């Protein structure tokens, strides 16, 4: 019984319940970005960036 | 029974309940960014940035 | 019984329930990006970026 | 467009979210009645009694 | 378009989300009644009683 | 378009999400009744009683 | 007549 | 008459 | 008459 | 250069 | 340069 | 340069 660096928990999601009742959902984009409905998401990243729900219209970089 | 660096918890979500009742949801963007409905999200990042619900219209950088 | 670097948990999702009742979902994009309905997603990344629900309209970079 | 006795609503429950985090629940009865944890319950009754969460130890009625 | 006795709603449950995290649940009864965990229940009754979560230890009725 | 006694709804359950995380559930009864975990239940009854989650220890009725 | 009973002894 | 009973002894 | 009974002894 | 376009006409 | 466009006409 | 545009005409 030493428990060195053990029984850890990092980047965990559990026990999620969700109900979504809609009559008319309508997404309409022109030259852009849309992110809708992200749920029950977990991750762990080492030596690097971590992004889960990102949106970007555009990254225009000319000469 | 030493418990060195053990039984930890970092970046955890648990026990979430959600109800969303809509009659008409309508998203409409033109040359932009929209993020709607992010829920039950967890993460851990080491040596790097961490972003969960980010939006950016555009990153225009010319010559 | 030493438990060195053992019994760990990193990038885990469990116990998720979801109900989505819609009458008319309509997505319509022109020259853009749409991400809808991401759920029950987990990952672990070592020495590199980690992205789960990302959207980008466009990455136009001319000469 | 007359709408006689229409578009009614009687005995309805909707849009309920609940989280219950316990470490040790213990029920122990001897010759009695226990009701625990009633939620999201609806009903309609015509010409008769309506009971939802009732408890009764005993109804002893001898000769 | 008359809508006589139409578009009604009686005894309805919808849009319910629930999370229950326990470490040790223990029920123990001796000669009794236990009701635990009733959820998302609906009914309609005509010319008669309506009971949803009822408990009764005993109904002893001798000669 | 008359809609007489039409488009009705009576005894309906819809859109239910549930998560139950336990480590040790233990039920133990001796000469009794136990009802645990009733969910997403609907019914309609005409000219008669309606019971959904009922418990009764015993109905002893001697001579 | 009916009878119900319980008992929980724990030394230590 | 009916009879119900339970018992849980645990030394230690 | 009916009879029900239970018993759980555990030394240690 | 790239071009995208959409159009939805509905009389009635 | 890029171009995006949409149009939704509905008489009635 | 980039261009985005939308238009929604509805008589009635």
């Amino acid at each position: 019984v030493l428990y060195v660096g053990s029984k850890t928990k990092e980047g965990v999601v559990h026990g999620v319940a969700t109900v979504a009742e809609k009559t008319k959902e309508q997404v309409t984009n022109v030259g852009g970005a849309v992110v809708t409905g992200v749920t029950a998401v977990a991750q762990k990243t080492v030596e690097g960036a971590g992004s889960i729900a990102a949106a970007t219209g555009f990254v225009k970089k000319d000469q």
